[PDB]
């Protein structure tokens, strides 16, 4: 026997690819400072700073940490407008060798406080207008006031803390967990942006996405480690999809990282500078892609927090999009297995948990041992190391991609049948007038599990004509049994559906 399968699932993960393994975020930052000093590092509205202004101003603020003690892994939160600030922020608590924990202003004070009480953070950077968002939680430690002529007054010069590319970098709040990441992951994402993505000293990366959650570290050093420019787009044009529109094309952004959940209202006609779209998060369609892949080039980008933001990368070719838009292979120093529950390796095809293994891995979650040892198993086939389980069901295609198949979490079981909540969204987003769609599961009265479909159109659609269609094309078992119409979805902060903010039925009759 010559155990092809079997090759076969390990040759796509032949992803090994050089990179500065020994190398810091800011050790890389400087190394592009070095290079393009006067090239334009961040632009916000009217004001702008090169590479050179943007890491002066970082030395300068990291020197004041290192004596208030911020060393190697202090966590330090912070709690800034989104703003140029905040960037020299987070560069200066990476400089002076710790890690930064972001808060997004925009949160409510429970959030805060569990950020604060759970991370431990001895400090919190944040600016004098904020501090009340402040007076409304329990904390002890040092509380640093942004506004530095404090800071021209240090120098400028790169300072020389001892750090490793296995020191924390950051930690990211998932649905909750604090997430440990290291310098390395991002290390290894410089050289994709690089090599992968084709990103240049020439390219304007829009930052949209808040700064807790991982898609703004993505923006941010996609920008930052390439020598390109980086675009602080602030809530009032998000909040306008024409303003935004606007933006992109006056500023001439060139590459975007956008949910699918927002670039759905978007006009791909109206849009003109976009060279590279990328949509993450979230599940995308094959009518979203075959909309926007010939205008740009179309990006599916697919991660965990646990896995420094991606794992998996897929772009849309000229050629024929099928029922799904996979979520593609493995992106460099990157390995997926898709297991079962005992960790062996499910047959090309068959749907099983998608594990990652590789240099994005997180040291684990913030004080939370078992649950670390739980998520972050050993690697059974690169042993020595770690893997981690997604919670994701995934199924390896023929031709080296990987097919999404929703949250193991969302498989509900109706009438002794196997149900996939994403399923049923798919395939009724598949009709002409629906833009949007989200499925959840609900109890009766006599406490037996129904589903309920909610979705967006233009026009009111009748539920006769729902109900016809799902017929056809869903298996009777995963036909809804309610359809509501809903002028908007609901959103987390994150761009993906908050399921908690759909209304459920009324059944009194
Ligand atoms: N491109 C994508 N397609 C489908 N689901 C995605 C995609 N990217 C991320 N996700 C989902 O978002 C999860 C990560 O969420 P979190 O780590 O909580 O921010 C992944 O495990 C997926 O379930
Ligand atoms: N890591 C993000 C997904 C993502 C992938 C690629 C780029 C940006 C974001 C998440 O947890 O959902
Ligand atoms: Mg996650």
């Amino acid at each position: 026997g010559t155990h092809e399968e079997e090759q076969y699932l390990f040759a796509v993960n032949n992803t090994k690819a050089e990179y500065p393994r020994d190398k810091t975020i800011h050790q890389l930052f400087e190394e592009q400072v070095s290079k393009r000093p006067n090239n334009v590092a961040i632009v916000c509205e009217n004001e702008q700073l090169t590479y050179h202004e943007l890491n002066v101003k970082a030395n300068q603020l990291a020197r004041i940490f290192i004596e208030k003690g911020i060393g190697k892994d202090t966590l330090v939160g912070i709690m800034m407008e989104k703003s140029i600030d905040l960037f020299i922020g987070i560069l200066a608590v990476l400089k002076a060798g710790g890690a930064y924990v972001p808060i997004d202003i925009e949160y409510p004070k429970e959030r805060i406080q569990y950020i604060l009480d759970d991370s431990q953070a001895r400090m919190l950077l944040t600016q004098k207008h904020l501090v009340h968002l402040i007076h409304n939680i329990q904390f002890n430690g040092q509380v640093e006031i942004f506004e530095e002529d404090t800071i021209k007054i240090r120098e400028g010069t790169n300072l020389h803390v001892p750090s490793k590319s296995t020191d924390l970098a950051y930690v990211i709040y998932t649905s909750p967990k604090g997430t440990m990441l290291e310098h390395k992951g991002i290390s290894n994402l410089k050289v994709f942006f690089e090599n992968s993505l084709n990103v240049t000293e020439k390219d304007r990366i829009g930052q949209f996405a808040s700064i807790s959650f991982d898609a703004s570290v993505w923006e941010m050093f996609m920008a930052l480690l390439t020598g390109a420019s980086l675009y602080i787009i602030l809530k009032d044009t998000i909040n306008d999809f024409v303003k935004f529109e606007q933006y992109i094309n006056q500023k001439e952004i060139t590459v975007i990282t956008l949910p699918p959940t927002y670039v759905v209202h978007l006009d791909p006609e109206r849009i003109l500078s976009i060279q590279t779209l990328i949509t993450a998060g979230s599940a995308t369609s094959p009518s979203l892609v075959n909309k926007w892949k010939e205008k740009v080039t179309y990006i599916n980008a697919y991660g965990p927090t646990e896995t420094t933001i991606c794992a998996t990368t897929w772009v849309a070719t000229k050629e024929t999009i099928g029922h799904s838009v996979p979520i593609g292979a493995p992106i460099q120093n990157t390995q997926i297995y898709i297991v079962d529950e005992n960790l062996q390796l499910k047959s090309v095809g068959e749907a099983g948990e998608l594990c990652i293994g590789g240099e994005g891995l997180a040291r684990g979650y913030w004080k939370r041992p078992e649950l670390t040892s739980q998520k972050f198993v050993d690697n059974p086939f690169v042993p020595g190391e770690k893997l981690y389980k997604t919670g994701d069901q995934a199924r390896w295609l023929s031709d080296g991609n990987i097919e999404y198949l929703g949250r193991i979490d969302n498989q509900v079981k109706i009438r002794g049948h196997r149900v996939e909540l994403e399923e049923v969204e798919s395939i009724l987003l598949k009709h002409m007038y629906i833009s949007e769609t989200a499925v959840s599961v609900h109890k009766d009265h006599q406490e037996q599990p129904y589903l309920c479909a909610y979705f967006v159109s233009e026009k009111h659609i009748p539920l006769e004509q729902l109900r016809q269609f799902s017929s056809e094309e869903l298996p009777t078992y995963m036909i809804p049994s309610y359809f509501i119409q809903l002028d908007k979805m609901p959103l987390t902060s994150n761009g993906k559906i908050d399921r908690k903010q759909l209304p459920e039925p009324d059944l009194t009759f």
